């Protein structure tokens, strides 16, 4: 009833956007997707993702998709190593924790989430450039791409979205630490000492304030990061600058860390940062908006938060919308945000003490 024939547009075809879509439209509601990455079979960069049983969990439940996320996601143990190529410490999962927090790949949670909307639900290759807002409507304006309406927008594009200023006026910033990451295809073949290492566990290792992140399996590439404190002599396009830097903060590790540098083909470098929930949001906004996901709250990753908190914004704020528990869509935005604020500012002082702690010089997981 109270989305009755309101047209509802996120923007960000990402786990979050994609979640909140189906959790509306499960409930009869117009939703429509627009996402900028040209089509679907675009490959999406980045590690694994785990859900966590009371928040990503539960979002694919009352989606319908917590057996398809346990039939596709796959439980990873833990190998903590030392720059010796040491295990100190292998943590492994036991039957009454198999599926606590199994890891998916990125692409596969996309098309299960995609698979459980309506067919064309998403609009691939739209990029929101501008949005407008009518005495009536939204006006969504896309780069290069006819124009759309709304009566409801879903800010989900992202910890680096440019389209938030009717909500708030915060601005992202960076917390102090630097992330380069890369995948290794075929990694038995191309670093097979580390492949080894990791031994078909999650490896982590951490040596003068150089942390380094790796999941030996990731759809059978391996993908690893390292990490460490910020301060430009490196040039991503040019992977001899990254490997010429990588090596000397490394020139103290194994020689099987040294392999996996030398054998990655292409680096991404990204600086951490926080979209800070400290200022409350803005009270007057002239049309139904708000966000979800890393828009909402972008916060460090180190010590596992992230997507869960998105997830949870997806199930709370499409709960409020269908539930009939509001008199208004502002209202059901007004406790929606009020909720994510509070576990919201949790997860970011948590993120960022845990920043603080595993840079730090003393630290030894
Ligand atoms: C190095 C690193 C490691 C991480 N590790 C973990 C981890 O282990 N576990 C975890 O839970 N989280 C982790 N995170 C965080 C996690 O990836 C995010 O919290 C999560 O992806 C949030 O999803 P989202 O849908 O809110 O945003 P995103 O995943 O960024 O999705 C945004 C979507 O919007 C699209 N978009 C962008 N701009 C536009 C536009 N103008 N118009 C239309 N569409 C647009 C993007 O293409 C994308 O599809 C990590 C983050 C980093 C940087």
């Amino acid at each position: 009833t109270l989305l009755k024939n309101k047209k509802i547009t996120i923007i960000g075809a990402g786990p979050v956007g994609l979640t909140m879509a189906r959790l509306l439209q499960q409930n009869r509601v117009d939703v429509t997707v627009y996402e900028r990455d040209k089509d679907r079979d675009a490959r999406i960069f980045g590690g694994t993702l785990d859900l966590h049983r009371d928040s990503g969990q539960e979002a694919m439940k009352r989606a319908g998709l917590l057996q398809t996320y346990y039939d596709l996601a796959l439980p990873m143990g833990v190998n903590i190593a030392d720059e010796k190529g040491n295990i100190l410490t292998t943590k492994n999962v036991k039957p009454e924790n198999r599926f606590d927090n199994p890891e998916i790949n990125r692409n596969d949670l996309r098309t299960i989430l995609l698979n459980s909307l309506q067919n064309d639900t998403v609009i691939w290759d739209r990029k929101l450039v501008t949005l407008e807002p009518d005495k009536e409507k939204w006006t969504l304006t896309f780069e290069d791409k006819p124009s759309e309406t709304a009566d409801l927008v879903i800010i989900a594009n992202g910890g680096m979205s440019k389209v938030r200023k009717f909500v708030t006026d915060t601005e992202v910033e960076e917390t102090g630490t630097f992330n380069i990451q890369a995948d290794i295809h075929q990694p038995e073949v191309n670093c097979p000492g580390f492949f080894q290492l990791c031994n078909g566990n999650r490896l982590m290792a951490a040596h003068q304030g150089n942390l380094l992140f790796a999941n030996p399996n990731n759809n059978g590439a391996l993908h690893f990061g390292i990490s460490f404190k910020t301060s430009t002599l490196v040039d991503f396009q040019d992977r001899n600058s990254v490997v010429d830097f990588l090596l000397k903060k490394f020139s103290d590790w194994d020689e099987r860390y040294k392999e996996l540098i030398r054998v990655t083909s292409s680096f991404v470098g990204l600086a951490t940062r926080i979209f800070p929930l400290g200022k409350s949001w803005k009270s007057k906004r002239p049309l139904p908006i708000t966000m979800i996901g890393d828009a909402a709250h972008l916060m460090p990753p180190f010590a596992g938060q992230g997507v869960n908190s998105g997830l949870m914004d997806a199930l709370i704020l499409s709960d409020n919308l269908t539930n009939g528990k509001f008199n208004s869509i502002e209202e059901a935005i007004e406790n929606y945000e009020q909720q994510m604020f509070a576990y919201g500012r949790e997860a970011q002082a948590e993120s960022i003490i845990n920043e603080t702690e595993m840079f730090s010089s003393d630290f030894s997981f």
